């Protein structure tokens, strides 16, 4: 088994409903069990700002799936919750499931890059992650606690 950490975001079609439904669906992924769910946070949009605020959360999922098999499931769940691809970069969406970490693994395939390429620069990923895994160490040895101690991030407000 490995513990995967997944970032959840939603800013369309009742984000609380989307995230609750996503948590049910994540539990239903085979060879996998949810260990921990963070608080829900209401966060201002980064990137384009002409969209509603996000609900952000993090989940710890213990799994014996291959990393790309986990991605298969997270993509399925997004699509089944009505996620539609628009032309605008970083536009709003009903559900976004980003695989932040897959144990200590470094993965670089055509479909999957882990650790998530920008997570160390995103408070809306790191703060919920710290809530559920304060002892976390990244594959490169960096400590989550040290990043959050050193780098300027806005505090998150709970939903
Ligand atoms: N760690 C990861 N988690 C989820 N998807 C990933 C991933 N690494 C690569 N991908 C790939 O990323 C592709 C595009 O996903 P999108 O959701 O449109 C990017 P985004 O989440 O809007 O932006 P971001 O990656 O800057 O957060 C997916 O089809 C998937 O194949
Ligand atoms: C941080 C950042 C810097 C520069 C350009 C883009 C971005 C995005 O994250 C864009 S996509 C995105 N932006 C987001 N904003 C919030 N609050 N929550 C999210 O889950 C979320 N996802
Ligand atoms: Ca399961
Ligand atoms: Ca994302
Ligand atoms: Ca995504």
């Amino acid at each position: 088994m490995t513990v995967a950490y997944i970032a959840i975001g939603s800013n369309l079609a009742s984000p609380l409903e989307q995230v609750n439904a996503a948590l049910k669906a994540l539990g239903d992924i085979p060879e996998s069990h949810i260990l921990t769910v963070s608080s829900f946070y209401r966060t201002p949009p980064l990137g384009p700002q002409d969209q509603p605020d996000y609900l952000n959360a993090a989940v710890a999922l213990e799994t014996s799936l291959a990393p790309e098999e986990l991605l298969n499931h997270t993509q399925r769940i997004e699509l089944q919750q009505g996620r539609v691809r628009k032309a605008e970069r970083w536009g709003p969406r009903t559900l976004d499931l980003d695989i932040m970490l897959f144990g200590n693994e470094v993965i670089n395939t055509e479909r999957l890059t882990v650790p998530h390429y920008d997570m160390k620069n995103r408070g809306f990923m790191l703060w919920p992650l710290f809530e559920i895994a304060p002892e976390l160490v990244f594959p490169d040895g960096e400590m989550l606690r040290q990043i959050l101690h050193t780098r300027a991030f806005d505090k998150l407000n709970k939903w």
